This record gives structure tokens, sequence and C-alpha cells, in this order.
């Protein structure tokens, strides 16, 4: 069973905006990424600071980046925390919507692209590479779930029945024909040296 969702507009317009906008520097989407898998691997490892249980679906905490060129993704496999349905339908779009006011005004005042982390949207940089995200999530008192984006205003949401995952998120970027060169390994490892270097869990870089 397959639900369908809008984006509120300012989402959709968000969205828009990456897709739409002339803009090179389309590699910062990686370290957004990572950046989002660093954060929720920090949080299941504090709250496992008070309840142990909670690593009961997995102790260990790292980053796995897998090209995979017969399927033309990238795909950014983590086991932090997770997210709930409620998080994918209701609570992520809550801070996103105030996160892209703030966005919007800084582009206004000078700001670009590349600074959309610091708004907590950093998500939707994926949009700059991939023509659909697919994003299999699994909290930990939560069911496993698939949530879906090829933009244009939507989104779908369904319980998910492929490989249990234990616990944690990837991020499968369905990238735009003229963005294979981010299934290359020497790319992958050149962006993550200069973005994101200094991450403190272990990023894996798969060969094909
Ligand atoms: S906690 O609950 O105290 C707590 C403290 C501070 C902040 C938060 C909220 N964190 C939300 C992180 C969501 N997220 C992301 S970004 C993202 C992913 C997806 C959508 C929108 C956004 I914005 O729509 C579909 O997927 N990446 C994450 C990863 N890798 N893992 C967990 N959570 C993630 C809570």
């Amino acid at each position: 069973e397959v639900e369908t969702f809008a984006f509120q507009a300012e989402i959709a317009q968000l969205m828009s905006l990456i897709i739409n906008t002339f803009y090179s520097n389309k590699e910062i989407f990686l370290r957004e990424l990572i950046s989002n898998s660093s954060d929720a691997l920090d949080k299941i490892r504090y709250e496992s600071l008070t309840d142990p249980s909670k690593l009961d679906s997995g102790k260990e905490l790292h980053i796995n980046l897998i090209p995979n060129k017969q399927d033309r993704t990238l795909t950014i496999v983590d086991t932090g925390i997770g997210m709930t349905k409620a998080d994918l339908i209701n609570n992520l779009g809550t801070i996103a919507k105030s996160g892209t006011k703030a966005f919007m005004e800084a582009l206004q005042a000078g700001a670009d692209i590349s600074m959309i982390g610091q708004f907590g949207v950093g998500f939707y940089s994926a949009y700059l590479v991939a023509e659909k995200v697919t994003v299999i999530t699994k909290h930990n008192d939560d069911e496993q779930y698939a949530w879906e984006s090829s933009a244009g205003g939507s989104f779908t949401v369904r319980t998910d029945t492929g490989e249990p995952m234990g616990r944690g998120t990837k991020v499968i970027l369905h990238l735009k024909e003229d963005q294979t060169e981010y299934l290359e390994e020497r790319r992958i490892k050149e962006i993550v040296k200069k973005h994101s270097q200094f991450i403190g869990y272990p990023i894996t870089l798969f060969v094909e």
C-alpha cells in the first residue's frame, strides 16, 4: 500500500529552486548527506548512554557510500537513529518550512546554494544530482519505511519489504543522466577528502 502526499508549498518551491537554478558546484550534495548521517549517528550514540537497549538494533556506527553503475544510483547508508513515519509525513516538514524561509532570505541577501546546510534543509540538495530520491529508513520502535520523490510537488511513503536494515537510513540517489561522475571512485574520494574529512565515523567507499 503506497500513500501519496503533497509537499508544503514552500518545500515544493525549494525543490524547484534547486532543480532549476544554474549552479555548477553540485558536489556539495554529498557533504550535506554525510553531515546528516553523522548527526543521526551522534543522536543514537548519545541516546544510548541513558538507554543502552537502543543499540539492540545494531552497535556499529558507520557510513557506507555505495555506487552502482547498473542502476545509476549512489546510496549513502548510515546506522544512525533513523526516521519514524511521523518524521516522514509531518515533523520534518515543520522544520523544513522555517528553514526554507530563512534560506530563501539568505539567498536574497547574496548567500549561495552551498550554505543550504546552515538552514537545516541540506537533504534537498540531493536534487542537484538526482532525478529521484528514495529513502529507506528504520527507527527503533517503528516499521521500516520507503520514502520517495521525483519532486513535482508530491512524495510517497510505503512500508518497506526489502532487506531489513536493523536501524538507520539509506538515501538512494537515482542520478540524472549527466551526473554519472558521482559513480566514479576517484570523484567520490576527491569530494569526501575535500568536504567530509573530519567526520567522526568510518566512511567506507564501496567499489564496483
Ligand atoms: S531529537 O529528536 O531530539 C532531535 C534533535 C534535533 C533535531 C532533530 C531532527 N533531525 C531530523 C533529521 C532528518 N534526517 C535527515 S534530513 C531529511 C531526510 C529526509 C527528508 C527531509 C529531511 I530535512 O525527507 C525524506 O528524508 N537525514 C537523516 C538521516 N540520515 N538519518 C536520520 N534522520 C535524518 C531531532
